[PDB]
């Protein structure tokens, strides 16, 4: 029996990664930063009833701490902790600690001596922004040889330049460390990530998603912001986000970053398949009608080439959970 | 040095993919049922100049002819292009005909010998009427599992009925010839063609991607009637389909059949393009402004994870050569 690490086992998508990892028949240890939060991580009481589940206090800023949650685990997944909420100084109080906090977790790795592969999840911050390819009015097809543009970046500072700057840094050092110490390391790249969780108290994961149906201003911002960049959004149900995961630790052949990506509409498809199967929430889908834009959109190749499979393929199925969801975590009144 | 067949070769797909194949170092030989009418084959002369490039007269309705051509090859390009004369009579005129003409020149196949493969082009005709899931008001991710609906089609004849039945019941009655004789055959099923090839008299197969910069009623029609079906057309340049063929053949694992698409836009996110990158011809988007409809679209994977890359991978690089190619044909005004 193989036993695998999840860092962030209070959030979203640790929370997810965590039931699969039970459910395909692993012994799981995951780190949370109050283990006695009952309130925070009520899942994970219910989750020990489907196979063998450790729980672990760590913190990203305590070197070491992570030491004993990793010790004779096969696979970690490094489930990066999203950055909620601003700083006045993001390159000391967001993009350094993003770098050491991860390198923190990679020398627990490496001491624990067991560690076959670790599973790096970042997203496509890391590979989007692109000064040429967003500004010169083209569509293209990125890939995983494309990575956010730091120097730009740092020279503009456009709205979420510190999330994507310390998405690239983060994985460029751990790749870094994962090359001089000799443990593998491969890196996924969701999307904007849909469905259901265990974990009870998340919500940035899931705002964007369901913000026509809420009503969020933020979300529908970050929406609109990203079909004006892209000429659509790019979508993936977190379950087959999971399955990658999992493909990718487990198969030897895997190697790098790769990006997670199943559907990606424009916000006016979106919007109409929302108020069809969703009226009660009155979406007016001529609220989001667009001029068409030219299309920069994020390649799902590489992991197909690779042997891997996505379940939720459809919007509709992509879908398939999410509301119950939000009702649950009170995103949506009813 | 290899040897290969291409049937149709005054035909727009046939002569494509005698240029790759030529290119390719391949010796080639080519059918045409009039060697000498240089109206339709003044670029095989041309095409010679690539290399070994000989050409044989063959009749699809005539019992034997293709012999000459395919003896000797490695490969057979079986490129089924003319359909019929729409009679009183399709199961006569049309569909039995396209049945015998395939499996005559099959034989052929046999009787050299020497062919370790037939590569089938076909169409996504022969795979979308699925009319259990045409009307349903769902999405559907379409595969090569799923076959046009024979029976629905002749029992209440919609328009281009036989066309698809055609092409099902050619490929269905080729491939059961094949497993009687051993034979490896595989079949590729692209979706809309664009781009130029050396064909100086091609016109069918090009219209319909043309046809908002032409305003061909017919192709027009086409277009619209597909995107009231699917919510959406799908496109392919014809390079990448020969580069596929070409694919197909040469790799042992290939198997069965194989949808060829790239590009899947809306008629208003096409227009759009076409409009701004070629506004001498008057396109006007708002003509193709239509309600979003569930998606039914053909997955492109299988090729994908079989090892196949596309070249044409953007709408404007799918677009990137047939103006120039319908201006010479005369399909374009000006
Ligand atoms: O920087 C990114 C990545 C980006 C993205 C998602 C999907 C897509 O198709 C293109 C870009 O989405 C985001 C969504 C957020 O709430 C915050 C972010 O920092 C970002
Ligand atoms: O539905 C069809 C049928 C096919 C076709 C063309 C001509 C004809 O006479 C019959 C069928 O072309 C297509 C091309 C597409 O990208 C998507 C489609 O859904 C289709």
């Amino acid at each position: 029996m193989k036993t695998a690490c999840v860092t962030g086992g209070s959030g979203y998508i640790g929370s997810a990664l965590i039931k699969l990892l039970l459910e395909k028949g692993y012994a799981v240890k995951t780190t949370v930063r109050n283990p006695d939060d009952m309130e925070k991580n009520s899942h994970l009481k219910d989750l020990q009833k489907l196979g063998p589940l450790t729980v672990f206090r760590a913190d990203m800023d305590e070197e070491g701490s992570f030491d004993d949650a990793v010790a004779g685990c096969d696979y970690v997944f490094l489930v990066a902790a999203p950055l909620h909420f601003e700083a006045q100084d993001p390159e000391k109080e967001q993009i350094e600690p993003a770098i050491q906090g991860t390198l923190n977790t990679m020398r627990s790795c490496v001491k624990a001596g067991t560690v076959r592969r670790v599973i790096l999840t970042s997203s496509v911050a890391a590979v989007y922004f692109r000064p040429d390819l967003l500004g010169d009015g083209h569509g293209h097809v990125l890939d995983e040889d494309s990575w956010s543009d730091v120097d730009f970046l740092r020279a503009h500072k456009p709205p979420t330049w510190s999330h994507c700057v310390s998405k690239v840094l983060l994985e460029k050092e751990a790749g870094r460390f994962a090359e001089e110490h000799g443990i593998s390391l491969v890196t996924i790249l969701p999307v904007i990530v849909v469905g259901a969780a265990p974990a009870p108290k998340a919500r940035s994961s899931i705002v964007d998603c369901l913000s026509m149906l809420s009503g969020d201003e933020a979300g529908l911002a970050m929406l609109r912001a990203i079909q004006k960049t892209s000429g659509e959004v790019q979508l993936v149900h977190v379950d087959d986000l999971c399955r990658a995961e999992l493909f990718l630790a487990e198969n030897a052949t895997a190697n790098g970053r790769y990006i997670c990506s199943r559907y990606h509409p424009t916000l006016v498809e979106l919007a109409t398949f929302l108020a069809q199967k969703y009226p009660q929430y009155g979406v007016k889908p001529t609220d989001f009608d667009d001029e068409e834009r030219p299309r920069v959109t994020m390649s799902l190749e590489k992991l197909i080439r690779e042997g891997f499979e996505y379940k939720h393929n459809t919007l509709e199925e992509i879908y398939d959970n999410v509301v119950e969801y939000g009702k649950a975590l009170g995103i949506l009144p009813y």
